């Protein structure tokens, strides 16, 4: 759970921490033996290499299964001017597994196998910085963030994928 | 397949009649249990109040999944003097069923539900015509003619959805 805080989105209703979808693994595999994160890390791993996988946003963006595109966030809400430090803040910890990636309009910026390994510590409470961003690549008269992550749970012996997006429109550079 | 061929479109490399983009249909349904050009029509229609649709622009519009702007002409080229005759003229008939629509800069001056059964006759052979359409709001020093097709079609039973997408500078009047 959880969303992209800072820099800060809009919501087509209310503020929301959830995910866009909950489903079963898209490939078919070994998914429920793994007893915890490492397992399915290692399944995705192999999986994705087998079903022509590039990115995140690769594999969601146009196939519906994974929901609306931007998740509950609005791409055309009022755009913001981005961090000065190189980040983007998250709204908590990051307590999944699975790989996310920030792009900023066609350009991947950011981008890790593991997000919950790399930009927390495990914990809802320690809040998740991502970095580096670079946000230098926005065009003057501005560029849309996207958050995709894509979390892997065994939840109670059965796994699934969840995905999370999120789209902040920002102000160029 | 086709392109506005009146006005005179440029091209970033060559004239093509292709899509700029072929995908699944972008929002889950019956596609595939329907009959004929009308079973999608209305499939189309009712997803549409599903699915917040405005128009084919408004869809198509900052949404990578329906590929780049502009599809293959060039929005830098050539600027063209706008029909006397009220009217815009396609490269061939319209063989597929689907909205289409023409903007001027930011003003829509015209839209139809179905581009096939309004402005042509089904066949490759009859060319269509576009009608009617004013050209009086350009902007002296010039405007952007933009058209917006989203044609759907049954490949071999599987229901694809094909944007289409024209940018042709206009002289001002
Ligand atoms: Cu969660
Ligand atoms: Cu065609």
């Amino acid at each position: 759970h959880g969303y992209i805080a800072k820099p800060e989105p809009s919501w087509k209703d209310k503020k929301t921490n959830d995910w866009v979808v909950e489903i079963e693994p898209q490939w078919k595999g070994g998914w429920d033996e793994s007893k915890g994160d490492e397992g399915l890390l290692a399944t995705f791993k192999e999986l994705s290499a087998a079903n022509n996988y590039k990115d995140v946003r690769s594999l969601m963006d146009g196939n519906p299964v994974y929901g609306e595109d931007c998740g509950f966030t609005d791409p055309k809400g009022k755009p913001v001017a981005p961090p000065t430090d190189g980040t983007a803040t998250f709204s908590r910890g990051i307590v999944h597994a699975g790989p996310c990636e920030i792009w900023l309009d066609d350009k991947m910026v950011l981008q890790n196998d593991d997000c919950q390994s790399a930009y927390g510590d495990g914990t809802q409470e320690t809040i998740a910085v991502f970095k580096p961003v670079d946000y230098s690549s926005c065009a003057s008269g501005g560029c849309m963030l996207r958050f995709y992550w894509l979390a892997l749970q065994r939840l109670d012996g059965k796994t699934v994928w969840q995905a999370y997006k999120n789209c902040i429109p920002l102000t160029g550079p």
